[PDB]
């Protein structure tokens, strides 16, 4: 594809999800999830961190279930990236949320956190070391599958690759969706660069 | 979702993918991946296993690939498991294959084998062990988002949570694809149970 836009989560509910109409007559619900990923690797040495999203659901699938959610239940969502800007209002101008096109309940008996997106850098990577002198990047990233502008961070070896990155290239991001005002914003578990589609006749060649 | 069928995959092309037409006109192009998947865990005391799989490609996509791709190169694939029956004929009286929806080659500057399903078991459970006394359970999935039959395997603590199910329940499945007359099936990695959709009146309650 040309632009890809994929979130899968698995969470549990921290409240009870309240249901909610537009003025026209359109369905509305708003789910808070919490989870938590183990950044850590090897022998130990590294710990885990949590994460809380919102998620979106709206229509005919916000209306068959605004109503039997219990804080605690554990939801698969599958969905997407919306970003939204505007003048005012908010916190601020602009904000990227999590839209449910689906969600599952789940049994508990007695978390998941990835996202792939695939787009176009919107500048020039950003590469910067902290003290220890770890390499780390932050990306600005345009997808169409309205366009959705989202950022991307990158660690270690991956930054440095990705430093070599020019604005306008197709980027492939492989991740899971992380906070922080307040920000929300992927981080790059995987990167690749797509070689764009076959190649016109060309006035001088190329 | 009710039926998903997700795969992505990232795999070196083993041969110059061959164009190929049908009576009526539909390009059809094949390309055979190859890559592989680190089994193992903790501080080593295991390894990794290879994979190779067909992909099949249709249409206009085919059509503005099927001759550019060299053997060596590094492909993207988003698609979906498909499964097909009849008389004899093949190898066998059935197949599934990868068929791939879109392909990106990437650049390979100077393997990513990953599968999530979601139906219903066809039949109950087999639980087994192994001589070393290793839990393993085998799985017949229905999913139809025709319908697709297809296998799944899981071990361990996962086998012995999956023997408790039955035939008919909705089961969501995260692994990898993998081999083996000869049989492409799902390695689950990680399963869920969907509670069923919104209860009815019911007749005498439930």
């Amino acid at each position: 594809a040309r632009g890809l836009n994929q979130v899968f989560l698995i969470g549990t509910l921290t409240a009870r999800p309240d249901m909610r109409y537009t003025p026209g007559g359109l369905a509305i619900l708003d789910l808070n999830l919490a989870g938590q990923d183990a950044f850590t690797d090897e022998s130990g040495q590294e710990r885990e961190v949590p994460w809380y999203h919102r998620v979106r659901l709206l229509g005919r699938q916000a209306e068959m279930w605004g109503d039997l959610l219990e804080k605690g239940q554990l939801i698969f969502v599958e969905g997407r990236l919306e970003y939204r800007q505007w003048e005012k209002d908010g916190e601020k101008k602009s904000e990227v949320q999590v839209r449910a096109e689906f969600i599952d309940p789940l049994e508990g008996r007695g978390a998941l956190n990835q996202v792939i997106l695939m787009g176009n850098l919107t500048r020039d990577p950003d590469l910067r070391y902290t003290p220890q002198g770890t390499a780390v990047v932050r990306l600005g990233l345009a997808v169409n599958e309205r366009t959705h502008f989202l950022e991307v961070q990158a660690w270690r070896e991956l930054a440095e690759w990705a430093s070599e990155l020019r604005k306008g290239d197709g980027l492939l991001v492989i991740g899971r969706l992380v906070n922080d005002r307040f920000q929300t914003r992927v981080e790059a578990l995987r990167l690749e660069r797509p070689t764009r589609g076959p190649a016109q006749a060309g006035g001088s060649r190329p």
